[PDB]
């Protein structure tokens, strides 16, 4: 019954997000508001190279880090503001200086894990 492909094509597929969270309450503007992250899921492709990119054998912890990072469109830790200032040109590092208070820490990787769908 000749199936209609064009609903899987980027002429339509809807896409992925930009969604914003407050990871944490310490980030405020010059308004005294909460600056949100911003998340967008990465591609099954780039989570692909990141597995391989880990394994040798895999690093999870490091591989779930380097996901959240990406997915991480605002702040993105690999910004060359953040590693000078911070000192360390690890994304990961810098990402545990930014969110020094533990919780923020796990609840922003958790939520960059759901963000790209798992579970
Ligand atoms: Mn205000």
């Amino acid at each position: 019954k000749v199936y209609d492909l064009s609903f899987f094509m980027p002429g339509q597929t809807i896409d992925a997000e930009e969604v914003e969270v407050p990871i944490s309450k310490r980030f405020v503007d010059k308004e005294g508001n909460v600056v949100p992250f911003i998340f967008k899921a990465i591609t099954t492709d780039r989570i692909d190279e990141l597995e391989k990119e880990n394994t040798t054998e895999l690093d999870s912890q490091r591989f779930y880090a380097r996901i959240a990072v990406e997915t991480t469109v605002y702040p993105t830790f690999k910004a060359k503001e953040l590693r000078e200032a911070y000192k360390t040109e690890d994304p990961v590092e810098v990402a545990k200086r930014v969110l020094s208070v533990g919780g923020e820490y796990a609840n922003w990787l958790n939520k960059a894990i759901e963000i790209n769908g798992f579970d």
